């Protein structure tokens, strides 16, 4: 995973890219049509392009441009967040609490069981089935980051 | 993964958590201590109480459930907003779009490139090598979507 510091130098030069991510947009699509021309292929109305001078004047290429870093930048922001709020979690169950993935196992069949005693009017089968899967995901985000720090949990 | 509906779900249950979290982080640490009494063993404050009486008079095991229901809820709302805005994205350049990882390789490539172009300032070696394993992070998050979905490319 990045540090809390990569993260920091990931937004700071994403905000300069939504100063102007029309521009910023454009440019990387263009520099990947030029370097890599099959990936213009994939692009039923941009294939049309020929030139780079038709590439700049493409009205559409440059909205599609935003789109693409409007997305990246979202995701991003999402996972560094994420990344913030969950290592520290991971990092003292890991190494000063010491928890296996097991012990983890048995809280989240303890948080299903709750549910389902007191909650069975939005925990039928489905949403049980979610909240197992949900947990479950959770599980490995912690396992993935003891595996970085190198507890066997 | 989870469904959209599932995660709603989720989200749905979560609400009612946090609508008597003390009430419910009681009961999950109760129902963890007496399913499995080795896991008291980890809890200094809490490793003399014997029965369910005693648990529910603590205020400090009340206090802790509220701190664990408290921060499991922030990763699980975060996972569930991730997820539903990543998992269109990686639907359609699998399925619609027929984009292989490789491609997504190529555009970081020129995000890179953009970047170390029109703004060194705020991309030097440390800036760029944080973005380059940023990108990483994206690609293989589409890529375990693309695996789910049975998409080589
Ligand atoms: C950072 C990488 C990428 C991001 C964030 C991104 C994002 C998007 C978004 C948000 C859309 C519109 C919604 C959708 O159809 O899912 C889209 C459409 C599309 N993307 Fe991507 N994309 C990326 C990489 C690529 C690459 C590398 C290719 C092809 C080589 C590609 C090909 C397409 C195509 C063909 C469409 C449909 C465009 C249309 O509506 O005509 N994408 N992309
Ligand atoms: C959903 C699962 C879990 C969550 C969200 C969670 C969360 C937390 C949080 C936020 C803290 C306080 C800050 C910290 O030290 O990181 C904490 C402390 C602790 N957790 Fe967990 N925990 C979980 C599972 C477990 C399990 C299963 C055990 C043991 C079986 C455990 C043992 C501890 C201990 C011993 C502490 C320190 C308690 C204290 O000194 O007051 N945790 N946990
Ligand atoms: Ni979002
Ligand atoms: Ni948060
Ligand atoms: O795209
Ligand atoms: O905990």
């Amino acid at each position: 995973g990045l540090s809390d510091g990569e993260w920091q130098q990931v937004l700071n030069v994403w905000g300069k890219v939504e100063a102007d991510i029309a521009g910023h947009g454009q440019e990387v699509l263009i520099r990947l049509f030029t370097g890599h021309p099959e990936t213009l292929e994939k692009f039923d109305k941009f294939k049309h392009l020929k030139t780079e001078a038709e590439m700049k004047a493409s009205e559409d290429l440059k909205k599609h441009g935003t789109v693409v870093l409007t997305a990246l930048g979202g995701i991003l922001k999402h996972k560094a967040h994420a990344e913030a709020e969950l290592k520290p979690l991971a990092q003292s169950h890991a190494t000063k609490h010491k928890i296996p993935i097991k012990y983890l196992e048995f809280i989240s069949d303890a948080i299903i069981h709750v549910l389902h005693s007191k909650h069975p009017g939005d925990f039928g089968a489905d949403a049980q089935g979610a909240m197992t899967k949900a947990l479950e995901l959770f599980r490995n985000d912690i396992a993935a980051k003891y595996k970085e720090l190198g507890f066997q949990g």
